[PDB]
């Protein structure tokens, strides 16, 4: 996956939601430093942490699979 | 809201269907074998970059459902 796909994904939909990164962190119940790191392109974020951020922004994850058709 | 064991069965099913052992999938993804064991047991503390290396070996890509635009 592109290195800044999720970075811009979180930033765009957070700015479009009017949330600061402190408000998005408080809503997701995660650390403030996590929002900074994600939007900077860092991918060492734990997934249960990332999903708590995505749900506040109403973004869900689909896995496209090689089979079946 | 993604359920707590979606990733565990996703990695397990497609690793079993690919004929790869836990250690075989770990060496391809460049991660520890215990990491593969922990993912399939359900723990979601797996790191994002760690997950992406496992998914890319299994030819699984992440797509995002966004609320806008239509
Ligand atoms: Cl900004
Ligand atoms: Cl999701
Ligand atoms: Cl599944």
């Amino acid at each position: 996956m592109p290195k800044h796909e999720i970075a811009n994904l979180i930033h765009y939909y957070r700015k479009q939601s009017g949330l600061s990164q402190q408000e998005l962190a408080r809503l997701a119940g995660v650390g403030k430093t996590v929002i900074y790191d994600i939007e900077k392109g860092k991918e060492s974020v734990r997934l249960n942490t990332l999903l708590k951020v995505l749900d506040v922004l109403n973004i869900q994850i689909k896995f496209e699979t090689p089979f079946p058709q």
